[PDB]
């Protein structure tokens, strides 16, 4: 060693908590959720009408 | 017979122990130990940050 650096991390250079002046950081990646599977979109018949109620 | 060797190792030519005045050699290889398998180094993501506590 043979050195006494300030460590640049303690207010008043006393006690624990050497990273209170350092803040937590954003890692950079959002997690979100997984997508489910949809199989019934096919396997049946789809039609389209221009007007009416049924 | 017709031969009385001194055996080059006996002390005072009394009793047994013809190998009392001999020393061992160094073969020239250190054995050491094996290395375990480390599989969990990968299989997870490693990030790095410059400052902060978390």
């Amino acid at each position: 060693a043979n050195f006494t650096p300030s460590r640049l991390g303690l207010v008043n250079n006393t006690g624990t908590g050497v990273k209170d002046l350092f803040l937590k950081t954003f890692a950079g990646e959002v997690l979100s959720a997984f997508r489910k599977a949809t199989i019934f979109e096919d396997l049946h018949t789809v039609r389209t009408i221009s007007s009416g109620k049924s």
